[PDB]
């Protein structure tokens, strides 16, 4: 029964101090996961033209800039190895080869740095000539249990390598409990597996692609038959609590702002530790319009905080260096 | 979910401090706390306060003083406590609405120099009453309830005449709210705010705090027992107007905070009162509890939904937390 | 639409009898738990000065104030054993000899007060020369499913002494099931298991580590990879979840009135038998008070009440003979 | 939560009675327990009732005598039922509000003499009325409900100058807590409680009461069929103001009860009445049931959800508790 | 927002019609079960002076009274064996005896009434010597799983004779599954099992133990070890939520009247068949007051209206026929 | 609750007649049925509708033989239809409040010969208008809304005059029901019912009832495609006062039933239209469907969760109950 005049809104808007008082979502940096980009060889700095602002770094250089995260505090770095061309097969053995990019990255970062967490992509996309997350059956179609095989040995060859947390990106079915069948089985007790639960089939992903060099292997395919339909809302719930049955500790929706209501019901239905990924095309879109003087830098820290309010425990943003500094001040 | 060991570890996410940071539900920020402050009527005094030790009952000047630290450690707000001189107590609390009384003089000294600094004033009659009940009494000595509104609508629009946002009715009146939410609206007052306390108990807990300023009470605050009162009392307060409602005492009551935020989803605020404050200082002074308990308590009032805690320990939580 | 004037919440409590008419809560001793700390030898007492008005017992001293605890109606004993320096290991063995304090303890309170309430307590930490609650390993951390073994004989050890009431305190996971399949399979039907569920990272338990000579064990050592975050809430419900599953017959919440909110949750969520401890700390803090003149000795029922009012159906408490004796008058 | 056997037995904690102690969901009180009391009009008189074996009506006097125990026994409220003289009773039930009538007479003889005990006044016409319907009849034998209101406020009124400090209106009249509050708080009454019977039905279990009072009512009272009437019937009671609402009879409509606290968690009470009473206490006297019966009676309001209980048990059953 | 005098509730009760019209629950025939109590030998007949108006009946007589209940339409009757005092065992074994009254008048009833709905009585306390519910333990504690073992073969005896219904009341944990298990392992599958699954320790049911003569086997003995506590109601919840998993096809409550709250809790938590006994105390406490003259008869109906308001599929009831007959009116 | 197959089969309580009694969830009774007539202005006529096959348009006198009959069958209700005569419809309506119009003296009349039946008057101006809209016109073509109820209010007072005991306005008017509930209690009509058309909907079904009765409404009556609407809709008519509400159509709409009785808890009632009848009955007669898709049909409303029921087939449905 809350009635105009009596109850009048703006009354804790008129102050700083009662509009803090009453602010329901704070972001802090404990909130920051940085996506990165690494490069094989050494002394490699290499700029994406559709990510102003983003370097691909060989592990030599995301050593010596990983400093500056860490003294920022940023919790986590979520790793994206670069795969040569080279490197590519059907069969996507890469993913689980020891002297992979992942691997030797996880490795020096866990030397150098052991407080900040690693986590680590499983997924087969970045290994596959044909740029799609699994391995092709003869008809073309992406087979799910063949392709859990190759995730697993994945997954392990990360553990083995000393990551804190896998992390899923996949889409097949039931993968989550298979990765953590094989890590209980290998004594990997504590190894997390963040799954990418409600992971969508979206034009926002392209930037990425560009920067860790599958865009040309996929050229226009598409990802219908295992990402989610962007229509579908109720379908990431029965996705999220298959994971978390199976065994995920933390549990994701991607994209991250186009999908806010996602991670709202996601948060509201099953009380677990929830993150988003704020993508590359997001970050693109909000980077192009702050340099063309269209948006305020403001945005960067509005945006951030939307996923707070909507639920977040953690966002997955390229933008993490930027917004650490900004709550920092 | 249908989760299970071991499967499901709950352990994996508690292995590393990153993941800890990343699961953690809740972080208390300087923004969470108010000040409770005892100021007293003289000029260049401070008195220490036998049953809460640490807290200094401060002149205007000495509040002035310090409030430069609390606005450098970004103390949102403070809330006023008078400490009334004895001759200027009455039957008929007259001295609540006197506009050169402590809070009112007190107030227009803060605002004037610190005007980003909330200012919450205490709306009760029982700074100023011989008895010290919060309200008039009658002749069978029950506390009348219309009749002290009336007092208690005075006093806040004189708080709003010397500049204070925030009026923080205590008294446990029965529609105080609205009487005071109308007669602000209607001299024009629109934007002073009204944080009522709408869930205060009569509390063993508030023994301090009668130290402190210088003065039983079941036929207005409640029952210890009640839970679901708590949430008639809140409801109440805001069909009346409140722009925020409060839980006191407040750890002997988090379960209240939970159930007021999860039923309401309106601005609720908790006092961790001096009784609270006593017994957690004293345990830290004898070295049988640490310091951490601080953090700890109050990290409590987060996690159960409070957007806001009065609490003694503000200046020091705030430090600690800068750190 | 319950309006003021019409609807004045101050009417019933206008008398005495209308406040107990419309009482929300009524404490009982049917409510109390009485934590005792259990010395070797005989003929011994000892204060605890960060405890005022707590004793450790000896066998013999325990069975003779025991007398009046029944007499008072307390319907149970929570033990813990102080446990000799020398008996402390690495391998906490001492946690399920049949000689030790707590079994020799349990088997002569069993004999001599049939009827009352006897709850042991599950943990190694009493044991341990580090004062952790299980096993470590090689890099110091606290082994999970190691210690779970470990845990199982102890447990085994005091449904053989006759404990009515088993109470795993250690925060490991799975524990709740790995013990109730041992005394299925061992054919201690109707052990009970009162687990603590979400117990807490607390500071809170200082006096304690006192009284049971943990203390100086532990040093400045942490619990932050078993115990809880204080800062979370949903995770508890996931953790008391799992419990249940797992085949408790109780449910705990530690420490107590700084997680009241928990006890509510846990109690609205599952509806199950649900207790809370409050702990030595909080104990510690209410005595100190009260023996400066700060509080009124009227503040230990409250105390209690509250958890009475947050759903809990029964409180550990070291006021325990106090409240009864209170209540009985 | 996936509970399963064996490795969840709900046995365990009823294998011993400390457990099924710990885990006991609900215990009565004597603080639960009002008794109804059948009230004569002379001096040194008792009669027995042949339908409510054990309950005997009493003058004044012997019902001053009486309350001592009661008083003693720590039973908190009486509910006053007036056996009103045959000569008294007319159509316009004017000896509803005599200021020397039983009830009032009998109210004032009791605030008196036991201060702290609280009275519970009936509020209806049918002990006035020489037809015994709770109102005033049209011309067509109809219960008129806005004329009956007038003299139910008028009787209200009459018993608050009295010094009741409860009054409860039995009589199911649409609009009657409204009308009675807005009465009270003209008059300056502001703090006599209205104990409404919200949901009473027309109910077969009434018969006992009739002859102990002296004295159909299906367009006015509700269809035992009906449940979510229960609800709105309440509903418009808090509104109007109601402190209390009552559920009548008990143990027939516990379902009422339970929904009631849920729906609603405002103090919520329930009869026992005359026909539960002398049902329970006629297979007593004849063997069939165990005298346990009574508080395994009086355990089941409890666990519907019922603050309190008006039962001719009341003083058996806290004799029975105080052992 | 409906309020007085817009809102009159009385409106749609000023007439018959209107009642009718809002009228929310009826009772029918279809609603109402006979309990009823079966004697050996052949033309026997006996009152039960705790139950005016009931009639214990040898098979003979009870297949005579059957033609009456069948024309009146009441769909089901629940048999209850009045075991010779020298069938009583300490084994129980005339539970599952092909030859005992329940097997017998099962496979009588089923030839002479192929439609009459038959359920019997899982339950050892008909059999034992001392009473209780199963096999009692050298501590005289009713052993749990081994007095199973016997209630399995009693379930199985029951429909091997026809039965349509088994109906366990003996409240040992885990029943409804072993019995169901042990059905479906010998192909009967179609035969239900009305669990008794919230089953109070109550005062109320003397007047059956005299019926069926085991009032003095049990003497002053008690069931609080497996008989529900009457305090609790969330337990209830429990209770029935591991039948309805254990393969129950109904769910009932015991005793009534005094447990209606419970009927309403356990129909709204589970949307499941759900039956409610209106035990020998209750129809006793009933007949007593209406011979008095203290209670019409219309209290009958207005009893078993209340069962159906309460959410109750159908009710066990001694009133059944006096009912039906009123209904059929 | 974790049922699994073949744990739990579902297909046991199925295998027997008794079993699939006892645990059946709704049972049709004929409590349930509301018998529509359609009345002509003659004496000794009745007519056939192409449309409806089988119901006759009856006059006064023919309707009060028939009625003899639905009595006996136990049908509590009627809802009057009148069929105009032509020269008497025109743009005011006033027909509508005419004291003897068809509707106001078989009303009269089935009050005075059969006391104990309920009679429903329809309270629309569709019957009265020239145009065949529910209310008055604008110079656009447009319904005018309060202009509109100011004759509906006429109309329900008319038939509150002749005696019914249930008026139902069926003109999807905004705030109409507090209007003419305002004028029945002004009036001192307080037992007169508003049955309610709350959700009714812009519908193809109702062809059939324009073709008995002798007579686009989208700017009144609800689109098709919305459900979250209905319960706005209903939220008024019961804040203003109704005491039972409707949807109508019926069976094309029993997800509003079954979300409307779950929201409010309150009485509510269906209309199996004109159209949905007529399919019905004319794939029946086809050979195409069994006759017993009519209890099928009306079962349905009941599980649903409806009150009552408006249907065309009463009489063959309380015929077949009563077999
Ligand atoms: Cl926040
Ligand atoms: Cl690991
Ligand atoms: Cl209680
Ligand atoms: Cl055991
Ligand atoms: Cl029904
Ligand atoms: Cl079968
Ligand atoms: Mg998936
Ligand atoms: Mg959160
Ligand atoms: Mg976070
Ligand atoms: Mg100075
Ligand atoms: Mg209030
Ligand atoms: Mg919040
Ligand atoms: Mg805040
Ligand atoms: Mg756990
Ligand atoms: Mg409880
Ligand atoms: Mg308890
Ligand atoms: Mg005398
Ligand atoms: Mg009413
Ligand atoms: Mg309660
Ligand atoms: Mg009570
Ligand atoms: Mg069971
Ligand atoms: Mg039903
Ligand atoms: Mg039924
Ligand atoms: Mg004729
Ligand atoms: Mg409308
Ligand atoms: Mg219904
Ligand atoms: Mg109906
Ligand atoms: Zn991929
Ligand atoms: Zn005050
Ligand atoms: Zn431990
Ligand atoms: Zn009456
Ligand atoms: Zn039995
Ligand atoms: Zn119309």
């Amino acid at each position: 029964n809350r009635a105009y005049p009596y109850t009048r809104l703006r009354r804790n808007r008129r102050d700083d101090f009662s509009r803090r008082l009453v602010r329901e979502n704070v972001l802090t940096v404990d909130d920051l996961i940085l996506p990165v980009f690494v490069l094989d060889g050494v002394n490699q700095r290499e700029s994406i033209p559709s990510m102003p602002g983003v370097e691909r770094l060989s592990i030599d250089q995301l050593l010596i800039e990983a400093e500056e995260w860490v003294a920022l505090g940023i919790p986590a770095l979520a790793l994206f190895p670069v795969t040569p061309v080279e490197k590519k097969s059907l069969d996507a053995a890469e993913a689980y080869n020891p002297e992979g990019i992942a691997q030797r990255a996880t490795r020096a970062l866990r030397e150098r740095f052991p407080e900040l967490g690693i986590i680590t992509d499983v997924c087969l996309d970045p290994f596959t000539t044909h740029g799609q997350c699994g391995i092709l059956d003869d008809d073309g179609y992406v087979l799910n249990d063949v392709s859990i095989d190759v995730l697993v040995r994945q997954a392990l060859s990360h553990a083995e390598a000393g990551a804190q947390v896998v992390a899923p990106s996949d889409m097949m079915d039931g993968r989550i409990g298979a990765i953590r069948e094989a890590l209980e089985s290998a004594g990997h007790t504590n190894v997390r597996v963040m799954a990418y639960s409600a992971k969508y089939a979206s034009a926002y992903y392209g930037p990425f692609r560009d920067a860790v060099g599958s865009a040309s292997n996929l050229g226009k395919g598409n990802k219908a038959t295992y990402q989610m339909d962007p229509a579908n809302s109720d379908e990431a719930l029965h996705e999220v609590a298959a994971d978390l049955a199976e065994g995920a500790d933390m549990v994701m929706v991607k994209p991250g702002m186009p999908y806010l209501d996602i991670v709202r019901r996601v948060k509201d239905e099953f009380r677990a530790p929830t993150f988003v990924y704020q993508v590359s095309g997001e970050y693109a879109m909000h980077m192009g319009a702050i340099q063309n003087g269209w948006l305020a830098e403001s945005v960067i820290l509005e945006s951030l905080t939307a996923f707070k309010r909507a639920g977040a425990d953690g966002i997955l943003t390229y933008f993490a260096k930027q917004a650490a500094e900004q709550l920092r001040r």
